[PDB]
């Protein structure tokens, strides 16, 4: 599936004390439903939708501020309701981070469940990159430092998720939002996503899966770990440094594609990727999951590349 999920892991430095999806919910997040006014839809899919809203008296500082609200369609089945409560429980457990779309509140009584999160004013990274690529063909252009920042910001978010044993399962430039200062943030964006009508999501029987982004062990063996997410981050880095090309350009998803990937096929270096950045992608794409870098290793290598650019 493409929802965030806490996994049980002791390998290395992580320690699972509790799975927050196993327990009911923390009523500290409750917020008055009548103190939201809804605006336009930011996105929608099969069972859910996200709308921008103003929240009146949210948090200790009693601020008025613009937020995003996630909710199910009235047509949603119980399993969809459960999945939303699960996401709320995970987000209540993770704690805040600058590169996550943070939870701010929920409304879980007196009507349908609303999940209130930070609002990101610049929209998705992929469309941002594609507009900056388009501009080159006919304001200010991107620089290497901007692409390094985006890469670092996402890797810091992912390093945070990894430290809490949270797997993402849909890492892709389309699932990165940009907020004030064009800082990147990640979140579980499944509800905003029209997955059933998106050709990037391939039928795999029960499921619709972002196969071009997925580790071989995820595709073949239904294994889903942090190191699976590392593979996907490599695909994302390719998207960033290509200014938003579609992965595996012109290659159809089918049996030849699965065999390519299993046999060690890797996308070519993007035009705007330095060799050192391509080396991150190649490492993320190690066929053996244990030979891939950790998100912390990625973060600390990217921080060196950033210093070099600054010099
Ligand atoms: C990844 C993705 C893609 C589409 C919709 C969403 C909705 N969500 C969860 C959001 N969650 C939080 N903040 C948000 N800000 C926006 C947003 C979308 C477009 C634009 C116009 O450029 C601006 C903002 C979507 C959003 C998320």
């Amino acid at each position: 599936q493409v929802r965030w999920k806490i996994i049980e892991s002791y390998e290395g430095n992580s320690y699972t004390f509790i799975d927050p999806t196993q327990l009911p919910y923390n009523e500290k997040w409750e917020f008055p439903r009548n103190n939201l006014q809804f605006g336009k839809t930011l996105g929608a899919g099969a069972f859910g939708k996200v709308v921008e809203a103003t929240a009146f008296g949210l948090g200790k500082e009693d601020a008025v501020l613009k937020v995003a609200v996630k909710m199910l369609k009235s047509t949603a089945h119980a399993d969809e309701k459960e999945a939303l409560m699960s996401e709320l429980k995970i987000m209540s457990h993770l704690g805040q981070h600058e590169n996550i779309v943070n939870l701010l509140g929920a409304c879980t009584h007196g009507g349908p469940v609303l999940v209130i999160t930070e609002y990101c004013c610049y929209g998705d990274l992929l469309n941002f990159l594609r507009r900056k690529a388009e501009a080159m063909l006919g304001g200010r252009p991107l620089e290497l430092r901007d692409l390094l920042h985006f890469s670092s910001q996402v890797a810091q978010g992912m390093a945070f998720l990894a430290s809490k044993n949270c797997i993402h399962r849909d890492v892709a430039a389309r699932n990165v939002l940009l907020t004030n200062g064009h800082v990147a943030k990640i979140g579980d964006f499944g509800l905003a996503r029209d997955i059933m009508n998106d050709s990037n999501y391939i039928v795999k029987g029960n499921a619709r899966l972002p196969v071009k982004w997925m580790a071989p062990e995820s595709i073949f063996d239904c294994v889903y770990t942090v190191q699976s997410d590392v593979w996907s981050y490599g695909i994302l880095l390719w998207e960033i440094f290509s200014l938003g090309l579609n992965p595996y350009p012109g290659i159809l998803v089918n049996s030849k594609f699965y065999k390519l990937v299993k046999d060690g096929y890797q996308m070519a270096q993007p035009a705007f990727a330095p060799k050192n950045i391509y080396s991150i992608m190649q490492a993320c794409w190690a066929l053996e999951p244990t030979h891939r870098p950790t998100f912390q290793q990625i973060c600390s290598f990217l921080q060196e590349q950033a210093q070099e650019d600054r010099r």
